[PDB]
Formats: structure tokens, C-alpha cells, sequence
């Protein structure tokens, strides 16, 4: 799956 | 180059 | 914000 | 998984 | 139609 | 900002 | 409109 | 050839 | 999953 | 809507 | 910021 | 629908 | 110049 | 095949 | 030419 | 023609 | 933010 | 699943 | 780099 | 047919 | 302007 | 390679 | 006109 | 790399 990253702090990566 | 991330485990970052 | 990645080496993650 | 949205009314969110 | 979401508050879903 | 949704369960929406 | 096909079962064709 | 779909109703699948 | 069609005759649809 | 032209004969213009 | 336009009538211009 | 602007004079906004 | 087509009916071909 | 138009006058359409 | 809008306040549109 | 690959096992490539 | 440049002379860059 | 290809040498085909 | 496949015979893989 | 160009040196123009 | 090539033989390039 | 500009300050131009 | 940038070194900005 | 052509004169081919 592709991996998408967000900066919220904390960085979280979500799978696609 | 653009960096594209995948998750398979292990992360793989591939480039453009 | 979403993190967009480039590689030039240095990896750069910029926030959208 | 990422949720992709369409509208046809019914709203449909499909998972990638 | 494709449904595109925005956040301004309030959520706004606009279509294609 | 644009809104991106993921199904993880729980649905979470992240801003861009 | 463009027609986009998905498989979930059942086929779902959504439009643009 | 790949089949590309439109809807106008009539459904049209054209070959690429 | 997304559905992709090909004309080979016989029409075959492959999942993504 | 965007208009997309094809040639098969006859011309077919399909829309988005 | 860039202005992105939709029409749903109301015209909506959202800022990026 | 997405709204696309052109300048020719006069402005013309066309949609998707 | 390239001709880009929309339909709104009136067909509009704009030059790029 | 897809049809691409150009304004050169005279309008000419080329197949893809 | 295409028209691109920015919010700077004042809204300014630039031609492409 | 472009070549598209699928993993079904067996890998099959379809022409476009 | 992304940076977009225009030639108007004077070159001006607008943020996105 | 569809196979997406990169080259970094090693050729990598990842499944969608 | 992204790898793009074509079929002409012989296969040709070209890169981005 | 449209000619698509790559460079790998050799320049390659492939027909669509 | 961008340059687009077609194979018709004779190769012809059209400006955009 | 394509050059993409960002503003953070300082300008950063990253490539494809 | 919009300025599109490449790098080949020389930086080239072309006008659209 | 993809090769992109422009016309200014002189032809300039730039790459991705
Ligand atoms: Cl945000
Ligand atoms: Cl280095
Ligand atoms: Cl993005
Ligand atoms: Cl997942
Ligand atoms: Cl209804
Ligand atoms: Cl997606
Ligand atoms: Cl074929
Ligand atoms: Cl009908
Ligand atoms: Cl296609
Ligand atoms: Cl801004
Ligand atoms: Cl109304
Ligand atoms: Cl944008
Ligand atoms: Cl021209
Ligand atoms: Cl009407
Ligand atoms: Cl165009
Ligand atoms: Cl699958
Ligand atoms: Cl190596
Ligand atoms: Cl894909
Ligand atoms: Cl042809
Ligand atoms: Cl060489
Ligand atoms: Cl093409
Ligand atoms: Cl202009
Ligand atoms: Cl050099
Ligand atoms: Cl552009």
C-alpha cells in the first residue's frame, strides 16, 4: 500500500 | 526528485 | 498539514 | 484505507 | 459526480 | 483547507 | 460523463 | 485494447 | 477495488 | 462540461 | 492564496 | 462542478 | 493554437 | 482514436 | 488565455 | 502500444 | 507554500 | 492487482 | 524513477 | 498518431 | 509555445 | 528536470 | 504569462 | 526521462 504522511506536534503516516 | 512512499513489513521510498 | 517529499543527498518534507 | 467520495441522491464513500 | 471535501467552522463538499 | 478521509474501526479526516 | 468502475460482491459504476 | 467508459441514457465503451 | 476493462474476441475486467 | 472528441466512420463527442 | 472555483446556483471560491 | 476561467474583451467561465 | 472544447446548449472551442 | 483539434486560417483535427 | 485568481486585501487575476 | 501489468499466481501484461 | 511565477515588464511570484 | 514499476540498478514492481 | 512499458516485436521500458 | 518522446543518449519517439 | 508532434508518411509539429 | 518552487524565510526549488 | 521552470546547469523559465 | 518540446526562433527540448 501507498503511504501518506501528515504533520498534526506528531507526524502520522496512513496507508492507502 | 519526488519521493513516493509505500508500505509492504518495511517502508520503501521510490523516486521520480 | 500533508507532508510532500522530495530527495535532492537530503530528504525534504514540506508541509501543505 | 483512503475513502474516495462520489455523489449520484446517495453519497458513496469507497475504500482504497 | 466526484465529491471533494473542504474545511473552513464548517465542512463544504463540492462536486465534479 | 482540503479534507482527506481514512477508514482505520474509525473514520478520521485530516486537513490539507 | 466519465464512468468509473469498482468491484466490492457487486460492481458499482460511478460518474464524473 | 483498453476500454474507456462514458455515460450520456447510453453507456459508451471506446477502445484504446 | 477499481475495475479496469480490456477488449482482447472477449472482454476481460481486472481488479485494482 | 469538458467535451472530448473521438473518431471511430463517425466522430463522437463525449462529455465530463 | 490561490482561489479555486466551483459552481453548485451559488459560485464558491475557496482559498488555497 | 469545477469552474474554469478564461479571458478573450470578456471573461468566460466554463464548467466541469 | 490547440482548440479546447466545452459544452454548456452552446459548444465553445477556445484556443490555446 | 481520440481527436485533437488545432487552429492554424484552417482548423485541422488529428487522430491519436 | 486561462485566468488564475489570487487573494492577496485584494483579489487579482492573472492571465495564462 | 503501452503495456499494463497485473498480478493474478500469474503475471499478465495487456496492451493499450 | 508553493510559489507561482508570472511575467507581466516585471516578474511577480505569488504564494499558494 | 495492478503492478506499478520503478527503477532505482534494481527494478521494483509493487502491487496495487 | 518511474518505469513505463511499451510493446512495439519487442518490449521497451522507458523512465521518468 | 501522436508522437511521445523520451530520452535515455538515445532519443525515442513512440507513436500513439 | 509547446510543440506537439504527429506521424501522418510525414511528421508534423504543431504549436500550442 | 521540472523545477518546483516553495516559500517557507527562504525560497526552495526542488526538482523532478 | 505564467512562467514554467526546468533545470538542465542552466535554469530555464519559459512563458505560457 | 520524458522529453517536452517548446518553440520560441529555436526548438528547446526539456526533460523530466
Ligand atoms: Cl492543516
Ligand atoms: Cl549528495
Ligand atoms: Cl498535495
Ligand atoms: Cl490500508
Ligand atoms: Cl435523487
Ligand atoms: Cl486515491
Ligand atoms: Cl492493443
Ligand atoms: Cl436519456
Ligand atoms: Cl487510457
Ligand atoms: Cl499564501
Ligand atoms: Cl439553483
Ligand atoms: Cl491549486
Ligand atoms: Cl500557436
Ligand atoms: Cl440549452
Ligand atoms: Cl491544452
Ligand atoms: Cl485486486
Ligand atoms: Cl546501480
Ligand atoms: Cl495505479
Ligand atoms: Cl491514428
Ligand atoms: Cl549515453
Ligand atoms: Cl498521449
Ligand atoms: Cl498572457
Ligand atoms: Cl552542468
Ligand atoms: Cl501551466
Amino acid at each position: 500500500a501507498k503511504l501518506v504522511f501528515f504533520a498534526e506536534a506528531a507526524i502520522i503516516g496512513l496507508m492507502v
